């Protein structure tokens, strides 16, 4: 008699959720971006124990509005300027809602053919937008792709494939040889790469974080990479894997992809390109040069759930040889066996990821591309970049401020210059002035700004592109920075 | 001038999705559970390249109805009897829809306080339903517990991150220079533990030579024999290897065997090995007192996982990992014990399920699935041509046509072929989806009760179809 998917409840709960969402988008800008709660508030307000009895879903939604929403940081706010925006769209939310309701589990093709074939089709469409070489999709090709939750999983599975190949060819006695494998990335590489290395069992003493400096705009210098890898090879270590980043998290530095692949090829090392954020911009011809050389790397990942209007989670991994991944990741449990899998004519996507089950993530990505089309997706990239250029040129027109690195995409790095005011004579002073500025913009509730460290300096990041954000939001943000800065001097 | 979240599109697209969903549940039983498509069907229906121009969302929805839905396997069907059902609820779907619209990333408490606290809260609520010791809890009623939890994507992820924590702890215990001593670490699980666990062991860098799959037999109903485990671990310790981690499963995938948790924890304690309980499916049943005995001894293990996205009415992804006494590793989940950093607000839908329906309805949800499974099991036991292969512990029944049922099921090899034929004929009708396993070297049909729209009459009707089909086979 209890039917959790009864027709009446399905329609009314979801209608109430849609009403909440409409109200939320109309009212989010008026809320403070950052909340004013203390750790532990939530269990105080909800209770410590689940209710014994049921409640009308209107009560659940009231507690959502009363206790959850006021304790949120509003990533959807047009005044959220931190990290990178989680850009979103009605088509993507619609697609994920439909996937959640059908709730298929696509470990094998047979487990739901449409879920796997649409994932393959969405990956292929995106590869076409990105102008990936045909070696990255799939009649003799060996390339292909998989949608994963995170860049970390994409790093982990390619690290495992590279690890297993290095151990096999170098003659390791089982994993006795694992302590001789070495891996390489610039010191601007996201911290999650180094964690994935540790997960896969690489020795922390052999995880090389290569220094970068202002001379290359903090991109990886391939001469410094070659020297590190050669020194390891001369010491009896096995260079195994290099991560190059296009669009680093701190300052949007860009590693030279082709030059890195050429260096790594001297050692037969795996090369993965992390383009989690800036990959989406490469659907535009004027940005596609940042991926030159990708035809010589082993794998590349990017996240539509950053800059391609697809809600979390959605990270796309492309490899030139899927057999290298399935060799490490495949299983063949009896209860999943089926004629299609046996035939070799399908790829079961459990064999391209860590886990077994998986959501129908292909649906929302296809719905975004199918509904909006390439031209609109390109104009979405370009309008975000143009807003960022407005903000950069505003920073450059005020001699109290400096733009710390060149702007490649929609992120501007800036700070209060030294010698800008009495409260910033030295550069250690200017450091504390910028920290004060940031904490003052955040208490306002009309901004969320977070910082980074660029060449030993305290720097404010301004990451443009929250989906609700328009040009006037960025200009008003500039006025608020200017205004707050003046009040700090006197 | 293009606004992807403009008010008109948000309402109209979502209302069209809700209409599709309402229609889907009302009509999914009339569709064949398994589709009649061949590999590659989709690229013959839809365009090969992404469109340059935009299209009305109605066109997108028409292609979903015309080309996607006909190629799906309907997990939501009441006649879906395979694997474990992905049980679901209006509250869970609503919660995941709201999470997608807010679209926050909770990689720190500050990156969204409500999101981190709600995940912690949802985990602490479920821990109470499971009657876990406070050593697995973050907050208690008036203070703090000594443990913690995190909401992960898969049971495989839970195994991987606990394997990594145990691996690193054993390397320090054994004075390894970095990973130099990794080749000495051994790991253990029954041969009925999911193959994804042995894959996770290889992912974490354990040596294939040291990954132990312990044989099980019918004498323990394919549960792990702790004496066999002790023998294997003692042998490795005597050879200079370091016993590092044991996985005990409550409700194995193939036949729902149950490993003896407390006995496994005691054997493993003699070597200081990490013990993880995998209760991906059966964990949800342990919110009922008549099932909670299966978790006796959990106070002595190191970690336990279960997946609400199997049997607790929460759509994928939702796997809960609990770790005891996390100091050995203000209000935060164990964010370092996941593969990635930035992922969805998974806790909202889990809280909405518990807050909207309550503990009593969740328990009756478990009990009424088990009662349907018992009905099916008694129907099978009442027909001499069939046998129930192992005792039914939860809502999965394993059965087969036995040898001697007919002239076409004379030898045990013939019964194997007849069971495969029965399965394929059932699936061809579109009125069922059944899949198989192998138990004690015999081909066995699984019957997994619990798809959310499924009622008792669906189960009785499936049994009549099984009888009808078997009769037509034996001529
Ligand atoms: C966003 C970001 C990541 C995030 O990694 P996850 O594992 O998905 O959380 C990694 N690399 C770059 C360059 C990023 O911008
Ligand atoms: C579900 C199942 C698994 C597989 O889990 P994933 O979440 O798909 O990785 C592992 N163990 C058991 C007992 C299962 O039922
Ligand atoms: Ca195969
Ligand atoms: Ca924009
Ligand atoms: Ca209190
Ligand atoms: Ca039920």
């Amino acid at each position: 008699t209890f039917q959790p998917l009864n027709a009446d409840d399905v329609r009314s709960y979801l209608h109430k959720a849609v009403d909440f969402i409409s109200d939320y988008y109309k009212s989010v800008e008026s809320m403070p971006v950052l909340p004013n709660v203390k750790p532990g508030y939530l269990q105080d307000e909800l209770r410590a124990s689940p209710p014994t009895y049921s409640a009308p879903f209107d009560v659940t939604m009231k507690e959502l509005r009363s206790s959850v929403v006021p304790g949120m940081t509003h990533w959807a706010s047009p005044n959220f300027f931190a990290f990178f925006p989680s850009t979103n769209s009605a088509a993507a939310i619609a697609g994920d809602l439909i996937a959640s309701a059908m709730n298929t589990v696509g470990f094998t093709w047979q487990a739901s053919p449409a879920a796997t074939e649409m994932e393959v089709l969405a990956l292929d469409w995106l590869a076409q937008m990105l102008n990936l070489p045909t070696s990255f999709m799939n009649g003799r090709g060996t390339g292909g792709g998989v949608i994963l939750g995170t860049t970390s999983e994409a790093m982990l599975v390619t690290l495992v494939a590279a690890r297993d190949a290095a151990l096999r060819r170098s003659g390791s006695d089982g994993v006795a040889g694992l302590h001789r494998l070495a891996v390489y990335a610039a010191d601007q590489t996201h911290s999650t790469f180094f964690k994935a290395c540790r997960l896969a069992g690489f020795d922390p003493a052999n995880i090389r974080s290569i220094p970068t400096g202002a001379e290359t705009d903090y991109g990886l210098d391939p001469a410094r990479l070659l020297e590190a890898m050669q020194a390891d090879a001369d010491a009896g270590l096995v260079p195994t894997y290099v991560c190059a980043t296009v669009g680093t998290t701190s300052s949007n530095a860009v590693d030279p992809v082709g030059a890195v692949a050429d260096v790594a090829a001297r050692f037969a090392a795996w090369v993965h390109v992390d383009a989690a954020y800036a990959g989406s911009a490469c659907i535009c011809p004027e940005f596609r040069h940042h991926l030159d050389g990708v035809e010589r790397v082993d794998s590349i990942s990017m996240s539509p759930h950053k800059w391609l209007m697809t809600c979390l989670d959605c990270t796309c991994l492309y490899v030139r040889d899927t057999h290298r991944l399935t060799g490490s990741l495949e299983t063949n449990p009896e209860y999943l066996k089926n004629h299609a899998s046996d035939s070799g004519e399908v790829t079961d996507l459990k064999d391209m990821q860590v886990g077994v089950g998986r959501r129908f993530r292909g649906l929302k990505l296809w719905m975004v591309m199918r509904t909006y089309g390439v031209a609109k997706l390109q104009e979405h990239i370009r309008s975000d970049v143009a807003m960022a250029k407005v903000f950069e040129d505003l920073v450059r027109g005020d001699d109290r401020f400096e733009v710390v690195v060149p702007r490649n995409f929609a992120l501007v790095c800036f700070r209060i210059r030294a010698g800008a005011g009495a409260a910033a004579a030295t550069e250690e002073d200017a450091d504390e002035a910028n920290r004060e500025l940031m904490e003052r913009l955040n208490k306002t509730g009309k901004a969320y700004v977070a910082h980074t460290v660029v060449g030993g300096r305290f720097v404010l990041r301004f990451a443009v592109g929250s989906s609700l954000q328009e040009e006037h939001h960025v200009r008003s943000a500039w006025e608020l920075i200017k205004k707050t800065t003046t009040e700090m001097m006197n």
